[PDB]
């Protein structure tokens, strides 16, 4: 029932509220998701000035339902939705810690987000802004979470630094269905996500334009 919703084009739209070492920023990010060929296409924007942390290390946090049509939890969990947590480590810096809902609000697939990071280093590679412009492809592997009717998945995202090395970030998700409704369990498998990372030149406030494929692939 819920595959349904995903037949077409579905409008997005990504509220973020964040506090990182005390500094709070909100985001909010617009456009659309495609499950029939895996493609997102979102703007971002911090409505709160400049953003205290590099864009790159935003992108897994700002909705898996839109991975391509290869059973699918993220799907049928609509439209009542599913919370989205995870835990990021930054290796020799801070670690975020994320809560989201996912659902539909009429036709639009929303996804609210709560963010907090601690123990950061002010000069780091995060409150530093060391980080290029861009953003590692990965390939996750989902799988389920029988005592909680959801998924996990844990995973290393590897961001560029500006000296030519590489920002570990480890991630630790859990995702939960918010209806009673029944849901769908996946099989075990793998998601592609590949993303470009651009800039609107109208923009005046800081933004992240972003363009990501989704593709999934069984065992
Ligand atoms: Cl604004
Ligand atoms: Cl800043
Ligand atoms: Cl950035
Ligand atoms: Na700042």
């Amino acid at each position: 029932k819920g595959e349904e919703l995903f037949t077409g084009v579905v409008p997005i739209l990504v509220e973020l509220d964040g506090d990182v070492n005390g500094h709070k920023f909100s985001v909010r990010g617009e456009g659309e998701g495609d499950a029939t060929n895996g493609k997102l296409t979102l703007k971002f924007i911090c409505t709160t000035g400049k953003l205290p942390v590099p864009w790159p290390t935003l992108v897994t946090t700002l909705v898996q339902c839109f991975s391509r049509y290869p059973h699918d939890f993220f799907k049928s969990a609509m439209p009542e939705g599913y919370v989205q947590e995870r835990t990021i480590s930054f290796k020799d810096d801070g670690t975020y810690k994320t809560r989201a809902e996912v659902k539909f609000e009429g036709d639009t697939l929303v996804n609210r987000i709560e963010l907090k990071g601690i123990d950061f280093k002010e000069d780091g590679n995060i409150l530093g802004h060391k980080l290029e412009y861009n953003f590692n492809s990965h390939n996750v592997y989902i799988t389920a979470d029988k005592q909680k009717n959801g998924i996990k998945a844990n995973f290393k995202i590897r961001h560029n630094v500006e000296d030519g090395s590489v920002q570990l970030a480890d991630h630790f998700q859990q995702n939960t269905p918010i209806g009673d409704g029944p849901v769908l369990l996946p099989d075990n498998h793998y998601l592609s996500t590949q993303s470009v990372l651009s800039k609107d030149p109208n923009e005046k406030r800081d933004h992240m334009v972003l363009l990501e494929f989704v593709t999934a692939a069984g065992i």
